[PDB]
This record gives C-alpha cells, structure tokens and sequence, in this order.
C-alpha cells in the first residue's frame, strides 16, 4: 500500500543525493589539477595566489551547495514520514471506532502536514527540523497506544490510548508554536517514552509538564522554561532507564528506576 | 512480509554505494598528493606535464566508474520496487475476486518483471530507467484503485478499478516497446493523475490520448507524436493543478481548474 | 506499524551518513589547497616534504574514520533489520496457533537480539557482521514459511513451517557460536534456498549438512570442516540453478538441475 510508496520515494532521494555528492568531489577534483597545473606552469606569485584564493572561494561554495542538498534532501525525507506516520493513525483510530479518536487522530494529520510544510519551506532551520521530528516520534507513540488497544479489547487500554493520543496533540501544537523552546521540546520526549511505557502514573506525570512547559510559554519568563526542562529531563532519563532495566538487567535496578521516575515527578507536581 | 526484504536489500544497496563513494574520494585523494609530491621534487617540465595528465586520466576515470555504480544501484532499486509493487497488485486483484482483474493484475507482474529486467542489463540507458519509474507509478495508481474498490464494496468503485487497472496495462506495453516516446510518456503520467481523482471524464480522456499517442507510434510520424503530446501535457498540468486546489485553496480555482481539465480534453478528442 | 518506524530510522542512517561523507570530503579539499599553497611559497625542500606527510597521514586518517562511520551504520542497519524481521517471525507464530511454533519463534527473536547486540558492539568484525546478515536471511525464509502456511490452512504447509522454523533455528545458533566458520556459513544458505524452494528432500538434506557442520565444529578438525563447505556449496548452487529453470527457462534445464540437487545430497549423506 502507501508504506512501498514511501520506501520508493526516499530511495529515489538516496540515489540522488548521492549522484549530487558525486558531482561535487567530480568539481573539486577538477579545480585541484587545475590548480597543480598553474602553479607549477606561472612564475608570478601575485597571479599565483590569486588562482589558489579563487579555488578555495570555490571549493567553500561547492561544499555548501552540497550541505544543502543534503539539507532539502532530509526536509524532504521527513515530510515523507510524517504523512506516511499521520495516515497510519487516522486508520488506526478507525479501526477503534470512537468518533473522538477519530477527530483527535484527524489533528494529527493536520498537524503534520503543517509541520512538515513549513520544514520543506526553508530546511536550513533547524528548530523547524528537529520540532518535526519530535512530531514524528509522537504520531508514532500514538499509532503504537492505537495498535495495541485493539488487540484484546481491553477498555483500561483502549481508554489509554484515547488519553495519550490527546497527549500526542498536546505534546505537538506546542512544539509547533514554539519550534526553538527546550522546555517544550524535553516535555514531548518525556511523554513518547511515558507512552510506550503504558505507565498510568508517567501518562499524567509527562503531560503536566507539558502544560507546566505551555504556561510558562504562555507569558515569556525565561526562568520559569528552564525549570519546566530540568523537570522534563530527569523523568524523560528515568523513563529510559525504566526501559532498559525491563527488557534486561537482573530485576534489581528495575525497582530502583521506579523511584528515580516516582522521586522526579514528585519534584514536578 | 515482502514489505521488510524490500528495505532489507535497499538498504544493502545505500551502505554498498556510499562504501564505493568513499572509495573513490580515497584514490582521488591519493593521486593529489601524488602529485603534489612529485610537483615539488622534479625539475624538468616535460615531466611534470606527463604527471598531470595521467592523474586527469585517471581521476576522470573514477568518477566515470563511480557514475556507474550509481547508475546500476538505481536500476537494482527500480527493480525492486517494481517487484515489490507488482506483488502489490496481485494480491489486491485476489482480494476483490474477479477472474478478469486477476488477469489483469498478472500482466502487471509480467511487464514490471521483463521491464525492470531489461533495465538492469543495460542500466546506462535512460530511456529504460525512466519507463521503469513510470511503469511503477502506473502499477502504485493501479493498486491505489483496487485498495479503494474493496473498502465499501460500491460497485462503481468495483468497475472503476477494472478500467483503470487495465488501462494501467495499456499504459505500460506502450512506453515498454517505445521507451524513447515523449508522446507515451506524458499520456502515461497523465492517466496516473486521472486514477488517483476517480473522475470518469478524466479516465476516459487520458486513456483516448494513450490510444492517440499508440496509434501515432505505429506509424512513424513524428508531427503525429508531437500532437499527442502537446495533448497530454496540458491535460496532465490541469489534473495536478485540481489535485492542488482540491487540497487546499479557498475553492475559487478549484471551479477553474475543472474547465482546464475540460477545455484539454475537448480539443484533444 | 513497525515497519515504518524501520524505514525512519534506517533514512535518518543514510542522511547522517551521507553527511559524515561530506565532511570528509569538505576536510580533505581543505588539506589539498593548504598544502598547494605552502609548496608555493616556501623554498626549504625539508619542511615542504614534512607539509606533505602530515597531510597524508591526516588524509589517510580522515578516510579511515569514514570507514568506520559506514562500518557503524551498516551494523545499525542490520539491528533494525534483524529485530524487525523478528517480530514479524512472532506474530507469524501468532497466527499459526502452535504454542511450540511459537515457541520456535520466541528463540529466532532472542537469537536476532543477541547477535544485533554483539555486532554493534564491534562494527569492525567482518565474522559478525556477515553471522547477522545469514540469520536475518534465515528469519526472513521463516516467515515467508510462516506465511504460506496460514493461506489455505493445508496441514503439510503447517508442518511444512515447523520443520524449516526450527531448522532456522538450528542454523543460527551455529552460526552465533561460529561465526568465523565457513561450513555452517554455507549450510545455512543451503537451507535458505531450500525452505523457499518446499522440497521435503532438499529441507532434510540441507539441516543434514547443518549437523555435519555441527559435529564437524564440535571438535577441530579442519579437514572435516572443509569437506561439509564443499558438499554444501554445490547443494546451495544446485538450488539456485533450480530456481532459476522454474522461474524462466523452457523445462529442459529444470529436470537437470533435480539431478543436480538429487546427486549433491547423494555424495553428502
């Protein structure tokens, strides 16, 4: 379906990225034995360096141009993640058959496709890059929440995924308004992690830091977002390391990990 | 399922081809300072010229054979995804049930595989790439159509994948046998256009220029080719001009985007 | 689902790697112009020739960390791979409704973590990373088994599938223990060219040959190592020969290469 029509338009952007890579070690390479030829052909020093300055103005140029093909080549990569990653959760929230899931999925689409417009617009901004990603990450967490809610019709689960896909709208206006906010940004990464986990406790933990990071956001006291981050990072690491001592470890730092994540959201409320 | 083999090997293919890159940015680095080297030491001109002009020999030579690789990692990628796609629309033609679209959807097998094998002998020719990128857009459109007529079970949606799945065929022999026609190309590209907005008029019009752009190819004509083609581009820029102001605009070329459409089929039949 | 997260990751691979081949690039073409214009301006043959080898030994050093920028991201590669190939293998087990298939299974995604885990360890081995590349082969020839046993529920394709299930099995722990070896290297592509193929014969004499290689590693004896490679060799390229007459060919070649898979088997048992 639409997944092999991605893989077939980011493959055709692998191969031209690197024919474009190609064109230009070809055109540096070129001014190099260019440059050997009339060095060792010219005997005037002022003509001599001329000719080495206007090679290196060139060669700082070629290189950049190639920088940002690179650049629009990841826009362009992105946007076709985020759509492919939007349409797989309006299907998703079909397949639940909540009419508000239904309209909180339909957000997501509309909030990744503005998203990723305005990163193809101008690709060398970074904050408008990394915001997308971010956005990515949370429609992912929230096909995930959807995905699992239909398996065995659990309703604790499929109410988990209604909460958590609001969060992942929540967590994605925010970062949308405010691209180049670190408070936002942390508070979005804590909530993917709080939603993979499937931890009651990490669900509402996350999301109040993310209305913690939007009020203070709201106004523009730079104090008040630098707390909301420092809060946001030690639970977004706890999360982590939650994850990591589940899937191995010798249940002995997993109860630890518990407290680190119950200790820094303790802090937060 | 196949899906996961595709990314698995084409992804073979990016490590394979950015490890070859490198390759060639080492010997080109080598024969520079080479060069240089051997610039610095020699005294007789003679000499010097020699040295440089067997290191523009050779470093035109690796970029040409790096021009290769490149070019036979995109005609292994075609055919993957021309393979993966066709596998695509066998699967959705048994999933609707007719006999007849199965028959239908087996040719598509058997043109994406003879296409993309040829491509793949000879991957130097661009006449054959480009068929191929069409030929898979032709089979995405047709697997599009068949996902749609098994959603709802409307009948005319049924006989709507039907006409498009084989005119999907009859615009794929045509650019396989004249690989070098601009005629065949555009009025291909144009019926894509028309299967993913479903209008009957757009169909039967895109489908008239393919019979056009092939009878006109039968002979050997070439103010007759050019026709067509004329024919099928504006036809093709006013379905994607629709395509834009359906999803977005403010519904004002929307209404003017129709007649673009109308008006380019008029004079073409 | 998970698919598309693989293919995020695997483009975020190709971007960032494509932007570390840049860089040398860009630091490479800095070394060369620094060093055309000291060779112009200074008149000591002494410092001119130490501007020279410190410019090839920092050139040298430059390719060579980009070789280890392509040996991590290929290892990166095959982790997502190997782990999405495997949970592909459990729902597949899922869908049969064997709890000792899916017990089978359980061990393919404990034997694909383990051995992703210990080649992004250390990229550099070439033993592991190619024991990756032959269990991710073997995972995918347990789920194309998988699959066809769950399309007509015919009770030989079940079995059919937990025999070459947990014969993939077999022919993965081997490989993990040894991967330096060359015999349980090709028996495994012998097996995997067997489960796609369905003979009965040639499933029973591939997992021969994996025991053979079993045994055979169990001591050290090199001369017996080496005579399961060559009876393994030719039953692999038998079966790819048969492969090749079934798809095309005009059924003359395709009762040779039976004898040539029947003969094969014959002298290894």
């Amino acid at each position: 379906g639409k997944e092999l029509e991605i893989v077939a338009r980011l493959q055709q952007l692998n191969i031209e990225l690197a024919r474009k890579l190609l064109e230009a070690v070809a055109r540096l390479q070129e001014l190099n034995i260019d440059l050997v030829r009339k060095t060792s052909e010219l005997t005037d020093e002022k003509t001599i360096r001329e000719e080495i300055r206007k090679v290196k103005e060139e060669s700082k140029r070629i290189v950049e141009e190639a920088e940002q093909e690179i650049r629009k080549a990841e826009a362009e990569s992105l946007r076709l993640t985020a759509e492919a990653a939007a349409d797989a959760a309006r299907k998703a929230a079909l397949r639940m058959g909540d009419e508000r899931v239904r309209r909180l999925a339909a957000e997501l689409v509309r909030l990744a496709q503005e998203a990723a417009e305005e990163a193809t617009r101008d690709p060398n901004s970074s904050d408008q890059n990394e915001a997308l990603r971010l956005i990515i990450l949370a429609i992912e967490a929230a096909v995930r929440a959807l995905d699992k809610a239909i398996e065995k019709g659990d309703p604790e689960d499929r109410e988990r995924a209604r909460e958590m896909v609001r969060a992942a709208v929540r967590a994605a206006e925010l970062v949308q308004r405010y691209p180049s906010a670190s408070a936002a940004n942390e508070a979005l990464k804590a909530l993917v992690a709080a939603i993979d986990e499937g931890d009651k406790d990490a669900a509402r933990c996350a999301e109040e830091l993310v209305e913690q990071a939007e009020e203070a956001l709201r106004k523009k006291n730079p104090e008040e977002a630098r707390a909301v981050y420092e809060a946001a990072r030690d639970v977004l690491e706890a999360l982590q390391r939650l994850e990591e001592a589940k899937r191995r470890g010798d249940e002995e730092e997993r109860r630890e990990a518990e407290e680190r994540l119950r200790q820094a959201c303790e802090r937060a409320r």
